[PDB]
This record gives structure tokens, sequence and C-alpha cells, in this order.
């Protein structure tokens, strides 16, 4: 079930995907924009997001499984940041770009980022350096001084996080 | 959960024509209407496998479904031959039913040819179908497929066909 | 893990395989004859029996999983009955053929077969009708008057049992 | 648990030569000696996959092992390039190590040819190897495989190679 990756989402998902996992868990649904952003990200980690149905019910809960018709290429940071701004009721997008800075601050606080770390991230967001802000977030949650890569894809954030957590 | 392609070979070797066609249609179309989900899903249930229908995240002509199977270890009962033959005839969107009963003989002939049944076997099957001896035609199919002279049982259930097929294949 | 099929073994395994599952569970090992008889039977139901190792341990617990080099053709009743009589320390074979009738009676009692049912089975065993005794056992545990098949393979016993249990 | 063949394609696309060869040897031989289980198993660990070694029931030249992978969600650390290059040189039974460092140049040439690297690419790789520039040779391999002029990073870890490869493939 979807809840098997709650811990993983907090430890290794970038903020854009962490928020989608939380929303799906809390709302029991995501609109298409969110299903696409999060579903493709999961596909990039080797997981298929799907809704379980009952075959014996006539037409006329979300699950994850190892993957066993469509373009499964996961969205990059620039695709997320520059296109499809979320409307109310959407949970997709990049929080560094799309969240009100006051809300972003509160979100980072809930993520247990230090006040000093939050100040650095917000400074970067104000300069429109969204991916660099995200690198700073990465550095904070993994307790490393320098992430040592140039971030431009959510699946790269995940991949680099896994290297540290499984270090 | 596992992919449906995991039983492609099993279907050809041991599924009777009614279930063989449903597996094929599910694989090619990525979906079956309710009559087929019931007939095929409950047949799998009888073997001890649960079919699961799921909706893929990307769906907003591809209905966006993915099916999987797993070992089972609501109260619906797997269909007998008589239930399949005598009730729920398939409409145009449907792939269920019994091919010996429900397929036009010209199309049935073509299907048996695609299964590589001998001309002599096909002739015997079609003559049995002409007499409305559907289950006996299916026994002939069983015999042709397993290369035995006598299936050794009286066919009354797709799940019986499966068990008897596996018993031969298992020696 | 192996324990996931404890219930299945009691409900659908013929006595020859039920005893091997129990022995493997209790002894944490089976000699080769038992590993072969039981392992091939499981393969016939679409399961792979294997022992989990630790890759990081230098060389110089049993698991079951869906199957993903050797002949995997499962043993028939006659192969089991007529060959490889079990020595002490072996748990393979066919209990109708290989168990002392006093022990077979006790085993059937533990399986909750009625006294009348046990008498019928033992009569058949004395006549050397091992497979027919097994059919009678099948009829008793599934509460049917006539099994409606001619038994000659343990995997056929399982297949026919599944039809009833999932009926 | 899932079959190792599930990452055959992934290995060719995104595994550096050191891990690519270990995956191939594991698939063909159905086993690796300890140095290879460590190097490849820990590389997979770094990706977030746990390799499992198991002994098949039938084992009493086929050692009787079966390997599987699953998502990981003892304290051994995945090997860096320097660890692979400078320590634990492979003996004759071993498939571990760094091919740029450990393969005889004639055999390395043959291996790169089997990978369908251009003659020009192979020449450049071999010249780098001649200078003992193993990681820079591996960067050249990365560039040839992904059709980019500059890998854009300084290679120091097989798991870094993997992440950078996937980032390109993911756009
Ligand atoms: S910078 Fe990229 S990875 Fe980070 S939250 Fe934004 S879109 Fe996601
Ligand atoms: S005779 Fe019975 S088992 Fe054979 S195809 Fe028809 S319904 Fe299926
Ligand atoms: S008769 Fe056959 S299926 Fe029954 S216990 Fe003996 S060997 Fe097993
Ligand atoms: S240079 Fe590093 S990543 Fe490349 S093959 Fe050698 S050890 Fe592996």
């Amino acid at each position: 079930s979807l809840d098997q990756i709650d811990l993983l989402s907090t430890k290794s998902f970038p903020p854009c995907m962490r928020q989608l996992h939380k929303a799906l868990r809390e709302n029991h649904h995501l609109r298409h924009g969110g299903r696409m952003q999060y579903g493709l990200f999961l596909k990039g980690i080797g997981l298929t997001l799907e809704q379980a149905l009952q075959f014996w019910k006539q037409e006329f809960s979300y699950n994850i499984r190892h993957s066993f018709r469509t373009d499964y290429t996961p969205f990059s940071c620039l695709k997320i940041i520059l296109s499809n701004p979320p409307s109310q009721g959407d949970y997709h997008g990049c929080p560094f770009r799309h969240s009100d800075p006051e809300l972003l601050k509160q979100k980072l606080q809930s993520y247990k980022i230090s006040p000093g770390g939050i100040s650095q991230i917000l400074d970067l967001v104000k300069g429109t350096h969204y991916q660099v802000a995200c690198q700073k977030y990465f550095e904070m949650i993994h307790n490393v001084d320098d992430c040592g890569f140039s971030l431009n894809h959510p699946n790269q954030f995940f991949c680099e996080s896994q290297r540290i957590l499984n270090g």
C-alpha cells in the first residue's frame, strides 16, 4: 500500500514530491497534474502508482508496486517550475517556486529545518534560485556541507539521497 | 502481485478455449467487459489466483487499466460449462462465452487453425459442434492439444479441464 | 516466509506434502529426498522453495516466493509410492504406503478424520489401494461424497482441492 | 522480490563498466564470488535495492543459487572508484574490480567493442588507460554511451555514475 513509503518520502523525496505523497495520503485522490508529476517520479524509482478496483463490479484506494502505452519520462525541475502553475485544489508544482514564502517557511519548519537554514533557503527563493534552494534543503536534511552535484531533476534528488542514506 | 504475461504459456497449454480467448483479449485490449472479467476472473479464482483490476495514474481509447495476478492464500462461484454455454451470451463488445457454442463456425474454424489443430481434428470438432455437442468438441480439443486418444473424463467445468490438463503435463 | 502457507497446507495439500511442510517447519531442514518431493510440488503450484543466504558473508531460513537449469516436473503418486522408500530421518514418501498403519491412524486422528472415515481409509491401505485411500481422505476433508476424479498426482489433489475451497 | 533480469536493460544504459560486468557475470554464472557479491551487492544497495542470494531446494557445476532484488524501503558502505581501483584486485575466479584498471588492454578493447563503442571512442579510452587515467576513461565511456560531449562531473563513485546517467536519460 501507499503507506509503505511514508518514511521514504520524508527522507529522500524532494519537496515537490513529498507534498504530493502527503496530499494523496490525506486526500485519497490527486487531480491529473499531481497524478502525473508524482506518478512519473515513482516510475523513475521503479514503482507503479495505481488505484485498485474490483473486477466483479459492473461499471455500466491507491497502491504502489514494483513495475512489471504511455511516455513514462519523469518531469525535470524546469518542466515543473516553468509550466502548469497549480490552481487551488492542485498539489503539484515546485514549492520553492509555487508556495507563498510565508507558507514555504511554515512547511520548512514542519520539516524541522533550522531557522538559519530556512533563512538561507528563503534568500535563494527571493533570488529565484529555486533549484539551488532545493540543493540547500538537500544539504540540511542529509547533514552534508555540499551536496556535490548540480540539481535539475527530482529523480536525481532521490538518487543522490539514496546514496547518502544507504551509505 | 505479478504480471498477467506470467501465465501466457500456461494459458496455451492448459486453459480451455473459453478461458484461453479471454486471457488473450485481456492481454491485447488491456481490459475486459464485465462478463469476461467474471468468467475469466472466477476461473482464475478456482485455480487459486486472484485477478486484480487497477486504474493507472495517467488515465484522465486506452481505458487506462492494468491487471495483475497473485496467489490467493466476493462469494462468486466459478462458472461451469453449462452456465457458460446456456446463459449470458456475449454481445459484440464481449469476449466471454464458449467458442464452440458462441462462435460462428467459420470464425471457430479460423480460431482452431490459429491454434494449429490438425485438419482432421478440426473436422471432428466442427462436426461435433454441428450436433451441438460443445463439451464433447472441447474434449476433442483437449485430446488434440495433449496428444492423447481419450481425455479420460467427462467434461463439465473449465476448472476441471485445467486440472486434467495439468495432470497430464505433470506426468 | 514458509509460514504463509501453513493454512493452505492443511486445507489443500495431500498427506504426502502436508507432512513435508510440517517437517520443514518443525525441523528447519529437509534431506534431499524431501526437498525434491516438496520443492517440485510447490513449483507445480507456482511457488519456489529456497533458503535465504547473506551475500556479504564469505563462504571460503526457508522462503517461498512466486516463481520468476533443472527438470521441474513434479513427482506423481506412483513415483512417490514405488521408489525411494524413506529411511529414518527422511520425511518423504506417501503416508498411505509408507507409514505404519498405527501411526497413520494417529496422523489421521490429528487431522480430525472421523473414526468411521479412518476405518475406511485403513481398509483401503490394507488392500494396497493407496491412491483410493487418498481419494477417501480428500472426500472427508472437503465434505463431499465423491471426489469425481481419478487421483494419480499430488498436484492434481491440490488442483481439485482449490476448486472446492474457492467454489 | 523480483528477478535480476528486470534490470538487464538498466545495467546496459546506466551501470558503469565495473557493475555492468558484474551483473552480466551474475546472470550468466548464477553466482559471484565474495568480492563480486560485495562490489555489486553494495552498488545496488546505494541505489536502494537489496540483492538477495538464495539456495534452491534442488541443490544437494551448478552451485544451485538464485539471486533476486527488491526495494530496500549490514553497515557496509558502497565502494568508491578509488576503493575498487586500488584495493582487492580480482583473482581468476573473480569478476569484480575496475575494467579500466584490471583488464588486460587487449581484452578491454574487445569488451568495449562488444559494447559497440566507436573506434575513435575506444582509441581515446585506451590512451587514457595507458596513462592510468581510469576514471577519466570511464567518463569518456559515459560520454560515448550517452552521446554527450562533456559528462559535466568529476567521476569518483560508481553510484555517482548511475545517478548522473539516469539524470541524462530522464531529461
Ligand atoms: S527544485 Fe526540482 S526537485 Fe526541488 S522541489 Fe523544485 S522541482 Fe522538485
Ligand atoms: S466446453 Fe466448457 S471448458 Fe470447453 S470451451 Fe466451452 S465452456 Fe469452456
Ligand atoms: S496417494 Fe498420491 S497424493 Fe495421496 S498422499 Fe500418496 S503420493 Fe500423495
Ligand atoms: S572508473 Fe569507477 S565507475 Fe568507472 S568502471 Fe572504474 S570503478 Fe567503475
